[PDB]
């Protein structure tokens, strides 16, 4: 049996389409796309820059016609890596979807981004753990999210 | 609990790093990167073009210093979708890694690409099944590969 990285979660709901992104190099940039002219998350982008200049990337959510009205940009820089996430799920335009999210690294907590309303979730804060990818479900918005994990 | 798409495999070996790529739209572009001046697979690229013009993409393998010496380009066009994979694992430069691969769609078999030596694997051909993503392991080369699946 070929080992796979241990999954935390996903947290959230069963709507939308499954998605998964675990690139071989470090995820160093995240985009939270907002809709509705407020801080309403509608899509997430995760990207990993390769030494050859290529960039692994995925965008999940934003599958409907919603206009993106704003973004938050998150950079995970040198000697920095993702260690945890937390956030909330709740109603946006009659959908129970991601409403806020925090990306925590070994250095800082990036966030919270969005609206801190709704049902909470948080990954397990494990000393020496690195989030090396994400998975979940999405459609118009982000229906669920979890993590792939690897120890330092 | 939050459903995830059913995994077939992975087939192969336990070396390298775990990787995973299940984009929300269809994978329409594959690159098989070769090394060594022959058809020796060293990396795989999977890409999915979104209607907004963004392109989800992952490249796995090619993590060492090897020069890319050739490629095979695979296009999965309109009314076409991936349905199965097959190939072999065997020794390349003292590593037991992917040596050949075929990408089968509802229209055509694309391949075999590489060298038809080594230990065989193939996914289950299921009427109405669609491969919606891939996962596996990789380092310098491709150590293992499997599929995410969704039915029509
Ligand atoms: C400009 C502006 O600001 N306008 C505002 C309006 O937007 C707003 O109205 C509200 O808008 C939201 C957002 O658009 C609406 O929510 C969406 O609704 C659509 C349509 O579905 C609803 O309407 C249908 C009738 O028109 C009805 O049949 C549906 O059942 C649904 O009805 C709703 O039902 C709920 C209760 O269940 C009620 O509370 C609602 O009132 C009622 N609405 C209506 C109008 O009647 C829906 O598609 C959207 O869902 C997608 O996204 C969410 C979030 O990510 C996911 O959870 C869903 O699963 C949907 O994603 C799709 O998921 C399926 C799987 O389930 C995927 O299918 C797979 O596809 C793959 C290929 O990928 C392959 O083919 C597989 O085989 C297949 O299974 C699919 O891909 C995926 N889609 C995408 C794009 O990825 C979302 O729920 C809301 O309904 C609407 N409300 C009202 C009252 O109108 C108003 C304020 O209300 O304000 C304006 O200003
Ligand atoms: C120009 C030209 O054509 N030159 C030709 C030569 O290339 C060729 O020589 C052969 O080359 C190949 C390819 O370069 C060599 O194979 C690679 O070797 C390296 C180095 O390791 C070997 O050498 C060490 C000493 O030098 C020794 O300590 C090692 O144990 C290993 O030794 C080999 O052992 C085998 C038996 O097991 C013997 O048969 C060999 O003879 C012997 N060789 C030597 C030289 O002694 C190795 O790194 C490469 O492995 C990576 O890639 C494979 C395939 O994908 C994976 O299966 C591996 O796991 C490796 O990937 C790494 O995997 C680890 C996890 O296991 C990842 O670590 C994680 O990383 C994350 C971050 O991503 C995080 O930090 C985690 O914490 C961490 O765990 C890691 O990321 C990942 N790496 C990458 C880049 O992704 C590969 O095996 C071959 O050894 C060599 N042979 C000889 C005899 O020299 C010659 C012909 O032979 O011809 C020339 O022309």
């Amino acid at each position: 049996a070929v080992p796979m990285d241990t999954i935390s979660g996903p947290w959230g709901n069963n709507g939308g389409n499954f998605w998964s992104f675990r690139p071989v190099n470090k995820i160093n940039q995240i985009v939270i796309s907002y809709g509705g002219g407020g801080n309403n998350p509608i899509a997430l982008t995760f990207s990993s820059t390769k030494a050859d200049g290529s960039k692994d990337t995925i965008t999940v959510g934003g599958g409907g016609p919603d206009s993106i009205t704003g973004t938050e940009m998150v950079n995970i820089g040198t000697d920095e890596y993702l260690t945890g996430i937390s956030g909330t799920f709740g109603i946006y335009l009659d959908n129970n979807v991601l409403r806020s999210i925090t990306f925590t690294t070994n250095l800082k907590a990036h966030g919270p981004y969005g609206q801190k309303v709704g049902t909470p979730f948080s990954s397990a804060n494990v000393v020496g753990n690195e989030i090396v990818g994400f998975l979940g479900r999405s459609g118009y918005y982000v229906d669920a999210i979890g993590t792939y994990n690897r120890h330092k």
